[PDB]
């Protein structure tokens, strides 16, 4: 039981009313067949159009809302909406385009498909809460086949071109007219009582409904990412590299022992309260402080109620020492804190949006994330940029032009100027924080933070 069997049951509910009289009894093989597709029996990698639930969750990244809205069907003209807030008008002769023929629409199809998947995905998936027309709709754009290569490189194709009879990935396919090999999977076969609007509005009201056919494919997909990460969660599941995220790890893990480090040379408090990962290890093994760890899973719904988290009747007083939330997200944290962020609206490749205002950060894991609000640090501060090290000025072992820097705390900028060691070191670490700020993650700590303090710490 790899892929979905061709032989399962597709309910037909949700299609009856753009296809009247629709056999109750339908299995995956009979409406390809239906939809115009001949899988010829096919031993070729793409055993079916359609995926299951796991597949696509491992896919996730190639997420696409699709949906079809039959403006006037052959004599009719369709609205084609896209996760992308793209309108296509189709005719048969929120960005809203006029009416165009299939022969110019399926050209923009692909250009916004590669455009938006190049960096995310090796293939797209059509998210669907499936009536009917966007179903007929597919023989128009899409052509199928044995899987195959790049005309130009080695990864998988996803389009397909008339005009010269070749295949290409979404890194290629400048030009190419059809979508090769596209999947899909229809969130109504999962079980659902009511409509589209109805059961996506239960969890999500950051997303409206304008009407148009781009407003169901958003609430679709955010429908499916509810279900898939936010009310299920599954951190066993890897993601592949696809951008900087060995470098955005390290950096974190980098930022997280120098500023934990810096803040209790700073004001030397006697215990920590370790907030978050129940796999946690001390980021300052060293450090003389009494470390005490609480074990709490990354909250996917709606941040922590710092009352939930603390209270009920550890040192029972959280108010003794200084908090440490590493990627524990809750609604305000207490004034006494060391805290990282992840901040949702960020855009980058690892960043796809979610429901309710969160964020789907796909980093090895996947991980939805509730709203930034800002409202959660008002008894903190930014925490400003700084490099500390205490290590001895000594270069062992690139180039050179000389570091002054009011923020690189050492003993040498204390005595009037950096070594190169520490400048080398300066730069790395300004570059590791800039990698993880760029990444989406936000630095906050209690208003006393003062780097004024560890000046002293060389005595
Ligand atoms: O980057 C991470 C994972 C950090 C690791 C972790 C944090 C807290 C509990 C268990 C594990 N996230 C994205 C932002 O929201 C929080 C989770
Ligand atoms: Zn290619
Ligand atoms: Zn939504
Ligand atoms: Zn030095």
């Amino acid at each position: 039981p790899t892929h979905l069997s061709v032989d399962t049951k597709f309910k037909t509910e949700g299609l009856c009313v753009d296809i009247p009289g629709i056999p109750k009894d339908m299995t995956y093989r009979r409406l390809i067949s239906m939809m115009g597709f001949k899988m010829n029996y096919q031993v070729n990698g793409y055993p079916n159009m359609f995926i299951t639930r796991e597949e696509a969750i491992r896919h996730v990244r190639a997420w696409i809302g699709f949906d079809v809205e039959g403006c006037h069907g052959t004599n009719l003209p369709l609205q084609l909406g896209f996760s992308t807030g793209v309108n296509l008008v189709a005719v048969p002769t929120p960005l809203m385009y006029k009416g165009l023929p299939w022969n110019v629409v399926r050209i923009k199809i692909v250009q916004m498909l590669s455009d938006t998947l190049k960096n995310l995905s090796d293939r797209v998936v059509f998210v669907l809460w499936a009536h009917g027309f966007e179903l007929t709709s597919m023989k128009y754009f899409v052509k199928i086949g044995p899987e195959r290569t790049c005309c130009l490189c080695d990864r998988r194709a996803t389009c397909f071109s008339t005009a010269s009879d070749t295949y290409a990935c979404w890194h290629h396919s400048i030009g190419f007219d059809y979508v090769y090999n596209p999947f899909m999977i229809d969130v109504q076969q999962w079980g659902f009582t009511g409509n589209l609007q109805s059961n996506h509005d239960l969890y999500c009201q950051v997303h409206g409904n304008a009407h148009v056919a781009s407003c169901d494919a958003i609430m679709t997909r955010c429908l499916a990412v509810h279900e898939c990460f936010v009310k299920r969660v599954d951190w066993t599941i890897e993601y592949p590299i696809i951008g900087d995220e060995l470098k955005i790890n390290a950096a974190c893990r980098k930022v997280q022992h120098m500023v934990v480090k810096a803040a209790l040379l700073a004001d030397k408090f006697p215990v920590l309260h370790d907030i978050g990962n129940p796999k946690a290890i001390k980021c300052v093994p060293q450090a003389d402080v009494e470390w005490k760890f609480y074990d709490a899973q990354p909250c996917s719904d709606k941040a922590y109620k710092i009352e939930e988290l603390f209270y009920s009747y550890h040192s029972d007083k959280f108010t003794d020492g200084v908090c440490l939330f590493w990627n524990c997200n809750v609604d305000r944290y207490p004034a006494n804190s060391i805290v990282c962020r992840f901040d949702t609206r960020v855009l980058s490749n690892l960043n796809l949006p979610g429901c309710d205002g969160g964020s789907l950060y796909v980093n090895k894991h996947a991980f939805h994330t509730p709203a930034f609000d800002k409202s959660a640090f008002v008894n903190l501060k930014q925490l400003p940029f700084f490099y500390y090290s205490d290590s001895p000025c000594e270069s062992h072992g690139i180039d050179y032009v000389p570091l002054k820097s009011a923020t690189c705390i050492t003993r040498c900028n204390l005595g009037g100027a950096v070594c190169r060691h520490h400048a080398n070191e300066y730069r790395l670490y300004l570059d590791a924080y800039n990698m993880m700020i760029s990444a989406g993650f936000s630095l906050w700590v209690y208003k006393q933070f003062d780097t004024y303090n560890l000046w002293n710490t060389f005595t």
